[PDB]
């Protein structure tokens, strides 16, 4: 089947927003 | 044959926003 | 066959907007 | 066989604007 | 087949506008 | 086979417009 | 086959006009 | 078909006049 | 602090002159 | 502190020149 | 100091003359 | 504290040239 | 503190050059 | 305090070169 | 100590060069 | 603090020059 990628991230604030470190490293290898 | 690549981030501030570290690294070889 | 890449980022600040560090690096390699 | 590339960013303010750091660097080598 | 790229950025300044940093660097190469 | 390239920015001001720093550098070589 | 490039920039100034930094440097070359 | 290149900038005028810094350096050669 | 950009392109034609496709689209903007 | 970028590409055509595809898309952004 | 921008193209001429395609669209504005 | 970025590619021919596909897309968001 | 990034690719063809598919995608994200 | 990022590829042809798939995806967040 | 990264790949031919699929996916995450 | 940006391409011809397809699109926004 064809590649289906879904990445959902939620980051809500209710007083003092800061922000954390979020790193998404996606790697794919294949022939042709 | 559809390649559905959906990347969504939901950020909502209520008091005072600062700044998050969002790093999206997508690498593909064919 | 049909590439559908969609990146949607929501940044709704109701208090004081600052500035987040977002880096979108997508790399594709394919033999023509 | 269409290449649908949609990049949408929603930046809303209701108090004070500053300056976010968003970098979109995509590389496609065919 | 056919490339359809759509970049949409929303900036709703309601308080006191300033200025954000947005870099759009799309690199595409193909052998003709 | 129309290469649809739409680049749209919506900057609104109802307080005190200033100056956003946006750089659009699309590079394509066939 | 045919390039349909459209750049639309909306800048409101209901509060007070100023001056945004908008750099439009798109480069497209094809072998002849 | 014909190359449909459209560059449009819409600036409002309600507050104190000033001037935006736009650099339209689009390069397209075959 | 000071931009020192230099583009040097060497193209020899000892066999037969033709026509290379060189696209120079550098964009540099700074907030004022 | 200070950026020093140097891109050097060597193309020594001795047989029969044609044309290669080389895309240099450097994207750099920074809050001032 | 002063902005040192240098653009030099050195094309030789030994065989049959023709003509290269150079698109110099450098955009720099503050 | 210098940021040294050196990118060098050596393409040598002694028979017949064609056309390689090299794409260098780097993104630095500070 | 001092970044030293060097990418050196060697491609010496003594027979018949064709065309390899090389994609260099480096992404860096850091809070200013 | 030096970040030595050295990436080297040695491709040598003797008869007839074709085209290898070289994909380097380096992503780092801090 | 400071990050020292060294990647060396050899690909030599002696008759009929082809080329294999080599994908290097490096990912690093850290705070500030 | 001089921003050294050196872009140099060495294209030689001793057989029969044609046309390389090179696209240099550097985007920098401060």
């Amino acid at each position: 089947e064809v590649h289906h990628q879904k990445l959902v991230f939620f980051a809500e604030d209710v007083g003092s927003n800061k922000g954390a470190i979020i790193g998404l490293m996606v790697g794919g290898v294949v022939i042709a």
